[PDB]
Order: C-alpha cells, then sequence, then structure tokens
C-alpha cells in the first residue's frame, strides 16, 4: 500500500457491501446493500444534511424514508447509486483512494451479461480504478471451507446456488442459481403477517421483519410434528417484543418461515426444494464421485444460519441419497461472510493480479475483456 | 538392482499391467489397464492432481472419470499413454529408473509387426532402458508351468489364442489367434442385462461389471439343465448389493454369460468356442503329438478362473474328441499370474540375458533389430 | 371389421397411441400418450366431468391439470391408465369391441422383459381379443419407407434406434437403441432460460416448450458457425406469441436445443450423438454390407422432420464416411407415424395371421408365450 | 440335340463349375464352387426368397452368408447340394433337361474312390441322365494344349498335379496330386493379414482376399532381392483399394504369398516346392526321355496366371535339369478353363461316346462299373 | 574286450544297425538307420536335446523331427552321417572306444566301387580301428541257417538278393542283386491308402505305417483268389486302432500289399519278381547243382517273415520249376538278424582274425587294400 498493490476485497452482494481488505478476516465495512430515498415529505429550514441515503446511513433513517433495493435478484437496477456507494466503500469507510488498489467486487452466476460489462465501465473509466475483477460469487465460498471438492450451497441474501465443484474450475453441469434465499422468506413472513392480525405492509417495516425472522425461526425437523405441539405449546410459542413497542407473539409462525426455503409449496410456487437440487446435481455425475459429493455437504451463506438448519439437512438429505456413502455436513462457525473470506485468499495471490483485469486492458481489448477473463 | 542389471518383469498385456522386478516372485504393482480422464465439471479451485490419470491412481476416481482402455485386443490402441504408463510402472510405480534395469515385456502371439518396433522404439530411445525383449504371451504360462509342451488356452483380456507349444517353439501353421477373452465377455454381460433392469451405460460402471463377473458368474456345467432349473429359481439368483441404493439379483444370466464364451453365436459372432479351436489346432499337429496334446490341455490366464470354468473343458473337449488317450486338463490353481511368474523364471536366466536386446545394439541395426533378433 | 377378421394397428409407443385398423392409410384414431390427472382443489360444486383424463381429453386442459405421462424411456411406468388408454382406442374413439379384432402394438428395442408380458397379460386376460401382437418398432418404419435394405434412423418419439436393416432382419449387434430424444431436448431449453430472461417450469408449460421446438427450432448446419452470426441477429430472432401475453424472441435459442440432440456434449452428458453411433454402427458391420448403408441414409422418425436437419446429415453422414461409396439421404415426406403405417401393412398380410398370439394361446402355455413370439 | 445324343462338358471342380456345351471352346457356365449358408439371423416377413444358396446366387449375397465349399482337397463333403448344383447347372444355366444329354463331370486325380460311385448314383438313379463319364482332370489339359507327351502341371483351385503322360495313357509312375494350389494361397494371406494389421477373419471377406492376391501379385523372381527393394519401393508398393471401402497397402506382401506355392516353407510345411516334383518325375523317367518332359513343360490352372509365373519357371526348372537339355515353358494364353476346354475335345468324339459309362450300365453291371471305366 | 581284441559283428543294413560285440548271441543294439532334424522351428530357451537325433534317440521322438534316411538300396547314400550313427552306435550303445577294439560290418553284393573303400577309411583313418573286416552280406545268413551251399533269399530292407553260394565261393553265374525289399514296401501301403480314404505320407508318420505292415499284413494264399473272397467282408476287414483313435478298416490291402513283393507292376515298374529271378538262376545252373538248390530254398533277411511268405514258395517255385525233385524251403523259425548271426560265428572264429585287414595295412597298401581282400 502506497508501494505495493494491495487489493481490496468487497462483496457488493444483494445484501451486505461486505469490504475489507486483502488478506484479512473480517470485513471492515459491513453495511447493507439498501440505498434510502424519502417519503417524509413537508418543507425545510433545518433538514437532515444528506437527500441521496446510501448503506448504513440509509438504515439510519426509516420513518423518514422508503429504503430501495439497488440489487434485487442480483441484477444490479439502478447503477447511478453504485458509485457512491463504492464513493461509501473505499473513501467513507475504508478510508482509501480508488487509485492506490483495485477492488474485487462479486458475481453472482448466471448474470445479465450486460452488468459485467456495466460495472467495470463506471469503476475504470469514471472512477479510475487500476485493476478489478468480478469474482464467481459461489467459488469463493469452497475456498473458505478450505474445500476444493465439493458441492458449494450458498444461500446468500438474493440468491442460492447448488454449485459442484471439482479441483479445477468446473465444465458447465447442474451448477445452478435460484432465487429463494433469505429476502424471499422475509417477503413470505409478510405474507404470513397478513392472516395473522399484525400489520406489517411497508419496506420500512421489512427490514425489521427480516430481523424477527432471522433470531428466532429455528428449523423443524418436520413442521408438521411441531404444528401439533402448536396446540399446548410451550418452547413453540415466545413473544418476540418488537424494540420499538409492541409484542409479537409468534407461535406456529417459528418454524413456518425456514420450512418455505425447502418446500416452495407453501409459497404457492413449483419451484424446487434447495435439498432436491442436492439431489439431481450430485446423481447426475459419476456414481464413484457421489460418495464424495455427500460427504462434502458445503452450506454457506448467513440463510444456513437459523437455529436446527444443520440438523434439517441430516434427514432430508438422507432421504434421496444411498446408504453406499457417508453423508456429512460442513458447515463453518461463521458463514454469512462467506464469499468475502474467499475473496481475501484469492487476494494473498499473486496470480490473482494477473487472474484480475487490468485498467490498459479495457481501453487495449473493448469492453469484451470482461467476459474474457470471467467465463 | 544397484549393484547388477536385474530387469523388470512386466506383463504389458490389455487387462492388468503386471509389473514387478526380476528375479521377484510375484507382480508387487498390479494395477488394470485403465486411463483416466476428468467429467467432474463445475466450479474447480481445487484439482484432482492429473489430467491425464493412469494406472492405479485413475483406479481411486470413478465418480470424476471416464475410463480409457490403452491396449485392446493385446494390440497399443494409443502408443502415447504407453508413454505415460511407463513413466507412471518404472519410476513412480516401482521408483527405479529405466537408466538401470532391462526390461521384459508381453508380446500377445501374432501382433501387428509396427507393435514389437514401436515399444521398443519407445524404451531405447525415451527411456535410454539398457536391453529389453517383448517376449511372447502365452509361451511364458508354458515356463511358469514347468511344462514343456501342450495346447495353451491364454486367455488374456481381449484375446485367446490356441498355442500349441512344444520347447522348440510351434511354428506358424498350428498357432491360432482369435478375440474372446474377458473384456469382450464384460460387454456381453451388461448386454444381456440391458433388457433386465439396471443400467450399465458409462464406462465406470462398465468396471463395476467386471466386478460382478468375476465373484459372482460361475460357468454352467450344462446350460440347459441349469436353464431348466430356472422355473425354481432359487439357487439362480443372488442379489450383489451395489453401494449406490441398489441390489443386484443375476439369475440366468449368472451362467448365461459364461456360455456365450463357449458359443460366441448369442453375440452375433460367427467363430467358434474355445472348446472347438482345441480340436482344430491338434487335429493340425502331428499324429505323434496328439496323445499329449490332450494330456495337456494348460488353461491359462485370468479369463479362465471363473467358478466352474475348468470343470466345462473336461466335458466339453472330451465330447468330441477320442476315448483313446488320457484327457488332463491342466488348469493350476491360480493361473491369472502364469504369464507374469513364468516371465520371472525367464527374467532369471543368463541366456535370456543374452538373448535380448541391448540399447546399442538398436542404433545398430535400427527399430528392425527387433525382428532381426526375435521373429 | 364386423365381417372380416380386420387387426387394428396400434403404435402403443411415445408417441401419439396411433391407432387404426389393419389396412388403414392413416391412425383414425389418433391422442397422445400423456395422462392428466386433478389439482383443482377446494369447494367443489360440479366435477371436471372426467376423474382421470385420458389422451387428448388430458391434452386439452393443463391449467386444472397437472400431466402425468405413463410411458418414459419406452418403459411403461404405470399401467394402470394403460388399461383405460386401450379401453378408450377400441371402444369410445373406434367404437368397436376389443374381442372383434386382433391388436398390433408396437415394442421398443431391448423393453424390459416384464414390459413385455405385462401388457399382454391386461390385454388378453382382462379385455379379451382374438390375437396380439408386440411388434418390433424400427422394422416396420422400413416397410412403411418401401426400401427393403438400408440404416434406418428410427427416431420414434422418445427412443432413437439405429437398425442397419437388410433382407434377412438384423441381429443384436450393430442394432442399438438410446434414449436422447425430443423429450429429454424439452427439459435442456428451459434450463438454458434461467438468467438468459424466461421462465418455464411445470408440466403444463413443458409441453409449451416442445412446441417452441416443433416448428420454429432448426438445427444449425454447424451451431459455432450461426452462432456467431448471432452477434447481430436478423436471421436468429423471431417471436413466438405465448397465449397468457408474453412474446417469446427466440434467437440462438432456435439452433441451441436443436444442437443438442447431435451434441449431448453441451447437456452434460457424457454419451455421443445420434449420427456418431450411424458411422460406429456401420463400421461394426461387414465391408458387403457397408455401401448401400451410405447410399441409402432412410431417415425416419417425428425427429428427422425437423427443419434443417436432413441438410445436417449431409455434412454430417458424408464427414467420417469412405468416398468409395456414394452418400444419399432416403427421406420420406412424412415419416412420423413411419411405425404406424408400416405395421399396417404387416397388419394386411395373411402371413401374420401365424405371426400372432392367438389369444387361447396365453391361457394355454404360460405368459412365456410373449417372448416366444416376439423373441 | 433332341435326336442327337451331344453330351454337356461339365468340370464340376473345387473352383468353378464351368459347364458348357460340346465342342465348345466357351463354357457357358461358370459359377463358383461355393454353396452358400445363411447367418444373418432375424425375423421376416418379406425375404430373400431363397434359403439354399448355390454358385453365383450364393456368391450375390456375402453379407448375410456364411460360404461352404462343397469341395474341400478334391472330396465332395456335402452331396445334397449336388444334385442342385446340377441342376442349377442343366436347367438352370444350360437350359437342359438331364435326360436330353449325358454329362461329363471331372475327377480329381486319386479321388477318394467311394465319391466316383457315390456320384454317378446321385446323376442316374435320382436325376436320370442317359450317361455320364468321370474323366481324369489332368489329362483334359494335356489335349487342350494339343500336347500328346509331356509333363502336365496342373495347378487348378484346389490340387496342384505333376502328371508325366505317355502317347497313350500312362502306367503308374510319379504322376502326382497335392492340395498347395490357389485355396492354400487363399489360405495363407489371411495368415499375412494377422500380422500386417488388416482384419480378415471370416468366409466372406475370404473370398475377396483371394481376389486381392490373384490380380495383383507378382511372382518375384526371388523373394530375398525384391525383399531388399521393399525399403525404398515404388513399384512394389501400391495400394489395392478394397472395392467396398479400405485402402489395402501392399508392400512386401505381393510377392510373398506367389512364392508361397513353391516354397511351402513359408507356410510351416515341410511339402515339396511344385517345381521339386518336376525334377523328381522327369529324372526318374529314362535320360532319353528327360529332353521332352523338359521340352514340353505343359503349367495349366488358374494358379499359373499369377503375372511373372511364366519367368518364374526359367530359373526355377534349370536349376536342378541339365545342360544337355533345351527347356520350354508351355504356358497357353488362357489356362484356368483348362480341364474344361479338354473335355470338349472329348466330346467331339464318339469313341468318348463308347468310352463313357451308359444309364444301363449301372444298373446291369453293379455299382463297380465306375471304377471299371475310370481307371 | 579288454581280455581279447574282440570286434564288433555288425549287420550295417538299412533296416537296422544290428549292432554288437563279436561273441554275442544276439544285437544288443538294434535301432532303424533313422537319422531325426528339427522342423517345428521357432525360437526357444528350451531345447529338443539334440539337433541331429540319430538312431534310438531319434526314433523314440517323431513329432518335432523330419526322419533323414542315410542307406537306401544297400547303397549308403550318405556318409556324413553314417559317422555320426556309428558314433552313437559304437561310443554310446557299445560303451567302448573304437580306437580299441576291431570291427565286422557288411558288404551288401555289387555295391558301387567307392562303398567298400568308403565305409572302411571312417574305420581306419578317423575312428582308427585296430582291424576290421567287411564281409559280404547274403553270404552270412547261409552260415546261420547251417547251410553251407544252398540259394540264399536274403532280402533284408533295401535289396533282395537271389544268391546261389558254392560250398566255397561261388561265382558270377547266377548271382543277383535286385533293390525290391521292405522299405518300397512302406511307400507302397500309404500309396494304396491314398486312392481309399486316407493320408500317411510324410516320414515322421511313415514309420508307423512300416509297423502296420509288419505285424498285420498278410500275404495272401493268391491275390486272385482272396480277391474273389473280397466279395464277402468279414474276413478282410477289421479296424487297426491305431493309437490317436485313428480307426482304420483295411480289407484286401493286408495282402494287397505284400502281393507288390512278388509283383512290381503296381508300381508301374518294368522290372520282374523276385520269386522270378530265383528259378532263373537254379536254371542257369548244371542239373547236378540243381537237385540241392531246390532242396535247399533259403529264405532269409526280414522281409522274408510275412506271414505267409514261406509257404508261397511252395506252390510258387513247383509252379514254373520242374516236379521230379523235391522243393525245400529252408524257412528257420526268425530271420531279422539272419546276417548278423553269421558274423558272430565268423567273428568266434579266429581264423576269421586273420582273414581280415589290421590297420597299418591301410596305410602300407593305401585304400586299395580293402578291394585286394573283400573285393
Ligand atoms: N443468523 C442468521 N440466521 C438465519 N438467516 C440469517 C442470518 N443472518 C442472515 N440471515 C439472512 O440472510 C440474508 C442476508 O444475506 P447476506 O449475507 O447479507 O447477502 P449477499 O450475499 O446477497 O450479500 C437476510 O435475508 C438475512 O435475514
Ligand atoms: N475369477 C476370474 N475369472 C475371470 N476373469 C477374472 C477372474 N479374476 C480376475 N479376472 C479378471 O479378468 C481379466 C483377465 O485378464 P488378464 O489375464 O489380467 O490379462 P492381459 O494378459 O490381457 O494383461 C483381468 O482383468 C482380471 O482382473
Ligand atoms: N415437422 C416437424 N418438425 C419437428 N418436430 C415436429 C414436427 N412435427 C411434429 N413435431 C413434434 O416434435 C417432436 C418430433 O420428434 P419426436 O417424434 O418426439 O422424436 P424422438 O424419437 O427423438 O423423441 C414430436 O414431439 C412432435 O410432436
Ligand atoms: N488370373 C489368376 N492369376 C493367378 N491365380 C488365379 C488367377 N485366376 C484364378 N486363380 C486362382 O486359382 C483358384 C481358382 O481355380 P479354378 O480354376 O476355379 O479351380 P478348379 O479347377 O478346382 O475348378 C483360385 O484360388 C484363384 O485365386
Ligand atoms: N517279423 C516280421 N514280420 C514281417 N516283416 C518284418 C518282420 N520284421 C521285420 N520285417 C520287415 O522287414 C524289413 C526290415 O528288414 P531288416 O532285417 O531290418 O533289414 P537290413 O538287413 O536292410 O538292415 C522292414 O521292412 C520290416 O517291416
Amino acid at each position: 500500500d502506497e508501494d505495493e498493490t494491495t487489493a481490496l476485497v468487497c462483496d457488493n452482494g444483494s445484501g451486505l457491501v461486505k469490504a475489507g481488505f486483502a488478506g484479512d478476516d473480517a470485513p471492515r465495512a459491513v453495511f447493507p446493500s439498501i440505498v434510502g430515498r424519502p417519503r417524509h415529505q413537508g418543507v425545510m429550514v433545518g433538514m437532515g444534511q444528506k437527500d441521496s441515503y446510501v448503506g448504513d446511513e440509509a438504515q439510519s433513517k426509516r420513518g423518514i424514508l422508503t429504503l430501495k433495493y439497488p440489487i434485487e435478484h442480483g441484477i444490479i437496477t439502478n447503477w447511478d447509486d453504485m458509485e457512491k456507494i463504492w464513493h461509501h466503500t473505499f473513501y467513507n469507510e475504508l478510508r482509501v483512494a480508488p487509485e492506490e488498489h483495485p477492488t474485487l467486487l462479486t458475481e453472482a452466476p448466471l448474470n445479465p451479461k450486460a452488468n459485467r460489462e456495466k460495472m467495470t465501465q463506471i469503476m475504470f473509466e469514471t472512477f479510475n480504478v487500476p485493476a478489478m475483477y468480478v469474482a464467481i460469487q459461489a467459488v469463493l465460498s469452497l475456498y473458505a471451507s478450505g474445500r476444493t471438492t465439493g458441492i458449494v450451497l450458498d444461500s446468500g441474501d438474493g440468491v442460492t446456488h447448488n454449485v459442484p465443484i471439482y479441483e479445477g474450475y468446473a465444465l458447465p453441469h447442474a451448477i445452478m442459481r435460484l432465487d429463494l434465499a433469505g429476502r424471499d422468506l422475509t417477503d413470505y413472513l409478510m405474507k404470513i403477517l397478513t392472516e395473522r392480525g399484525y400489520s406489517f405492509v411497508t419496506t420500512a417495516e421489512r427490514e425489521i421483519v427480516r430481523d424477527i425472522k432471522e433470531k428466532l425461526c429455528y428449523v423443524a425437523l418436520d413442521f408438521e410434528n411441531e404444528m401439533a405441539t402448536a396446540a399446548s405449546s410451550s418452547s413453540l410459542e415466545k413473544s418476540y417484543e418488537l424494540p420499538d413497542g409492541q409484542v409479537i407473539t409468534i407461535g406456529n409462525e417459528r418454524f413456518r418461515c425456514p420450512e418455505t426455503l425447502f418446500q416452495p409449496s407453501f409459497i404457492g410456487m413449483e419451484s424446487a426444494g434447495i435439498h432436491e437440487t442436492t439431489y439431481n446435481s450430485i446423481m447426475k455425475c459419476d456414481i464413484d464421485i457421489r460418495k464424495d459429493l455427500y460427504a462434502n455437504n458445503v452450506m454457506s451463506g448467513g440463510t444456513t444460519m437459523y437455529p436446527g438448519i444443520a440438523d434439517r439437512m441430516q434427514k432430508e438429505i438422507t432421504a434421496l441419497a444411498p446408504s453406499t456413502m457417508k453423508i456429512k455436513i460442513i458447515a463453518p462457525p461463521e458463514r454469512k461472510y462467506s464469499v468475502w473470506i474467499g475473496g481475501s485468499i484469492l487476494a494473498s495471490l499473486s496470480t490473482f493480479q494477473q487472474m484480475w483485469i487490468t485498467k490498459q486492458e479495457y481501453d487495449e481489448a473493448g469492453p469484451s475483456i470482461v467476459h474474457r477473463k470471467c467465463f
């Protein structure tokens, strides 16, 4: 730094802009991926001294704002804020120039192809960065576990992926991405608060909804059996005092939202459970490889941190998995910051310098340079 | 070794690469002739530590690989892999230099003229081997036994040979070759199983078919009498559990594939079984040899070790053979390494040392040294 | 009929249930072979008229039904409906008694051996028909075309066969069958639409996928060469309006799924396309057979009605064919019902009166009569 | 004819049933001596309309058949077809009744004595023929040259003969027959295709092998000297494009198979060269007769039509022949049809009517009438 | 021997090397004159144990050999091997040096002038032999019979002799030699089986033929009457189970082959009968010599031992010989060693030692010392 290239590590995901420096094991800046916009209206004389709201600063105020989500479904809908997000990352959190170091940002797999170019364009040309790489999300989570073969089950905010990866980067398989992760479960809960009685309509309390979900809603081994227990619950029934005033009694609700993740039928969707994809991708592969795919079940992303998520994959997996192989869940103590931890690993590499896309490359090999390095 | 020339004893055949040192008593290194290649696909950051997997290292994996077979019919299909094989044999499976040992390899009788030269060349030019000879397959099973005359029914893995042998070795007027050994039987077993109800499409589980064959498909004493027992299947069936959650009950199939051995008509092949050729080759031989050819029916190679295999040649041969000579089937308890063990004995003789072709001789007489020394 | 024995001709395969009578030029009753099942749910006042939908009746509505396919892989996956399908054939769509006429059905090559009997047993024992035979799929397609010698590339409606045929009918050997089919392709198109930007899921729109395939998706002469022309689409992009209200611009898609037929490598499957097998099967054959196989490339089945596929076989076939024999495609003008037409010819011969199984033989000799006649 | 006896001329040899009429110089029917048998198997509806295959009709199809050889080694193994051969000759080629004319067939010298009777038996008694004679093969070839003393060297398909004949029919000498002619050379070539690399196993391509031999494989003056020339051949090395697809490179092979005829050591036999028999038979005869035996070296039969066969007998003969006599090869422009040309000569004789065996004679002088006229 | 000079007694003839010492009663060492040479070829590490198999050692094995003959027609055809034949006879069976013992050999009457000297030369010059006499062959059977005068019909194996012998030394006026004995009979049996339906031409199995002749083949009483007995078959045909399971029914052949002895006419020889020459030589002699010549028709040599041979000469002789005297066949019990016994006698008298030629006498009067005593 100031004479060494030394990159950053940015996991500009759809849930947290997990930024931090190269070779670190903690992301310095962690702040949401919601950009805020007013709705309070009125006159002014004094003001909040802002009018453009970004990350944690956006989050701060919710009572005066409607919280827009720049990245939905791994597609960045609004690019105008993205320079300013990254200006909030480099200048205003990490306290660095875009010029001093590259920037490793994340690509959510099977991304819309125009975004890959569009992003770089904002960086190099408009925000002068010496280099950058838009890595493949899921792959970074493999390296985080220290695994080098397995089935990476990354359920981050916006997208879930069942990615079988081999020692050397895999050839197209049933490597897949699906929207069914954390945001979606946030949107399901609100459905179910509609038939409850408690009111939660807008963006501003939707984030509060996402909070009520994360820290309580344990993953039932089977919904139906804990459903019957709901009748004379004692440990299923507790009140989650809303931390700004209200009691939010949650009975059946607690293991109703987590079960939805693996059974999209509770929404009224036809999508496959994430444990179905697990079977599909592993069975497809040669008989002698299934043993190691089922041995190494990597489960990263914050969504796979609900209480009792671990014991859920012990029956779900054994269902449509044979008796000819060991079945063992890999779930590292922390796993929310999983794509960011992996990029840090790459940045400790000097080959990643030459596996990243240079400033000069953009002008020298046209815009298609992007897809030339990310394949 | 390390003090004397002391060769290798190598059975570079199409079934097992039976490697070892000369003067050794067993092939220390023994591993099938399979070259592995990827098909993991997906996201790789790890590495299987090869791309062109070979031998035992390939054999480990089956679920990540596709299995090529480099010597088919005792004919080296691709010599480029043979080069990678020997680089794995000498250096990494025997942990010796070839710039030290001579090498005894095997030749399936009556091969292409080129194989003999192609083999010698890779040895002298690409391993600087002090000397080597690629002795003639079937003949060696004769030296193993201590026998000096007989009819060698070497059924290796792609090739069957009816070599009536004498100490002044038989001329090409009695010796015969026909493709009908072990690999050819494997692709029939699955054939008749496709209509059963199990699937053997990919290569890696074709190998599994080869396993099922050896340790459960016994040779029918009379196909027709065991066919009739099929009405009351009980002794017929017996499940071979395959650990991917399946059970493989095999009925008439257990003895159906072995009768194909003796009747190529079920293949669609118009050729004669192994018990017919026996007659042909003795009837070609001189009258004053035929009683002892029948005394000395040597039945070698790993294919001729299925349960009940030997006893079929006690009734079939005797069928259209005379009743005027003592029929004794010579089928030792072990005849897998019949060629390998015989190849040790010759590699412990010093006249076989002067019978084999030195490094320098190859420059003195070209590639053609082979056919100048051996025929 | 009712005054003549007049059999049926039924192509009870993976296509439609093509029924009609012996010596008919068309299958008068034609309705598919998908079976429909309810899923309307809730309070119900009337009824959907039918409980289980069969044939055409099922195909009609899909928005109230979830669509089973009782026959997948040429393996009858559910027998219970087959009974109503033949009841739907004779009684309500041709309005005859099964006891009036015999029945000619199809057997796809290397069917499971129980399926052959199972079918017969419900027909003869549970519906009674004076006689019936389950003829061999491909062989009928030869006589339909009018040839008597060639390479029949009968790609029926779920199952592909490369049958080199002669005046005598080929023995198991270079007659092969493979699952690699239109219905399999259907699941490859929906696959690629994920982040590309379209959505297809359920059963009811899987059938629409099959539609999008047939009438717009033509096979590239070489994918890679029309792929690059994609760069600016003009001859690629066209719109397929889908009823629901939504436009389906298809660029590369037109020839991307169709190439996958000839190239299961893009699926992720190790298997070889059907034109590789065409070479394989011909090199397997004896040389006094090969000149007429390339000379008369008979291209049968509903898969060779795909647009730009015949022209695909002018370069695919000619590629690894000797220039020592003429090569010329025999393409019939229509060949979807090639197996039905050919079976009609057989049901219009009297030699067939003795080539079929009479009702009474089934009770008289145990169910192995099936395999006694169609071996 | 229809009032004149007028015989046929039939050379029912082991290579061609050379039939034609009396006094002709062309055999009308010439067609092989191979009777065909199926091996294609299968079902049938249409068929080839035959199931018994005979001569050229047999030859036609090879891809559906295995070609049996009724006459091997001048011994007719299958008599069942022989009526049908002769029915294919008289009725179906020459277009005559067996009753209208006699039939002159050939006896290969030193024939198994039961065959002479066995043949007549089929004719007179079962196929009513007014007369017949089974002439002595070699003798007919003498008359063809117009010679009346010499040494007849008939190398037809199955048997070679060195027959010294005097003006009047000879008294037993070293008049001999040997199997070493054309068929045998066909069987040697296949040996040598085994060590080449090209595959030719069965009956069906063996006839093709016989073709590759006849029209290319020139007779070396000395093998060994043209062997050295093989190194940088230009006129020795040419490719015999197989006329149904393949190139068949033939180098050393060309003058390797023809040299075998005179040197049985290349097989691995101990038999005498045909030029050794020449010395033996001539030297044995009185000193004053050798001059005319060596003057008239008659070389008939198709086998003695390879290119450079003529110049071969100019050194071979002079080797062990003195300086006291002229040495001159008699080899008529055509000489394949040599036994048939000679019988035509006999049939222009009216003494041959009385030197043939009458219908009536068989019943009137028992079966031994046969050996009474042929001595 | 080691106590007296004691010669050998050798009746060095074509049918056996009848060897022994002087003073013995029978030849100990008896073995046919066959020299073996390899013929199976090939490469080797084992061996046939000789490469110039000779005598008893050659006769044991035959299946790996081609059999040279060194004395034919009682003319020693080759001397090169004869030396080696004696090197196995003297050294290795008689177990003594020829550098240490004299030698009684045989002279077949009327040998060419070199033969008498050539034999003797290898014994004096190369074996150094102390003394030797090569007595005259036929004469010895005379002394063996007890006779002093008579007509010796000495028929060993190569040479038949009609020797009238005087009390002393007869003169040439009726002594004759004709080559027509045993070995000729052998080539006629294999001859007459070829038209019958068998082959046994080659040397290795010719010896077997020779075995069949001697212990089976009996001379008829007259060909013509047992030729008429041929009508019935019961007394003709009888299977000669030849070890190898080859059953050989032979009818007229047992007594068809022996007649050839008395009749060269079936060979095609214009030479007359050996039984004709007997009369001729006695009709040449004076009347005061014939009465006792007919009293003494001495019949010696192993050819004169077929059952039915002797008794035939009571009808043959009396046919064209007078009835005024006693025709008595002196037919000894056994007469295979007939020449060996006569030499044993002579070699048991010391005056024959003194009638024989010492070593030094060879140098002292050159090679012509031979014809000086034994002319
Ligand atoms: N401890 C937790 N238990 C279960 N779900 C959680 C937990 N932590 C985070 N999540 C959920 O996962 C989503 C946040 O994912 P995040 O890692 O920020 O996303 P991205 O990888 O898209 O940047 C949120 O919906 C949140 O509720
Ligand atoms: N019991 C058995 N009968 C038959 N095949 C067997 C048996 N046991 C092992 N085999 C297998 O069959 C094949 C025999 O071929 P092998 O003799 O090793 O061949 P090559 O001479 O071609 O190297 C081997 O692959 C071996 O593992
Ligand atoms: N003219 C056509 N071109 C392409 N496909 C067509 C055509 N006509 C009908 N189809 C539809 O597409 C499929 C044709 O191929 P299909 O018969 O399914 O073959 P396969 O044996 O490979 O499954 C059928 O499902 C059919 O309904
Ligand atoms: N032109 C030729 N040159 C050399 N060999 C030939 C030629 N013509 C025929 N032959 C060979 O001679 C044999 C055919 O002999 P053929 O006259 O038909 O027999 P037969 O007299 O037994 O009826 C075949 O092996 C064939 O290859
Ligand atoms: N006991 C026998 N009966 C009939 N033939 C015999 C008998 N023994 C020998 N012969 C035959 O007579 C010939 C052998 O004569 P032999 O005395 O050995 O000859 P030579 O005096 O030339 O050495 C052989 O052909 C043999 O088959």
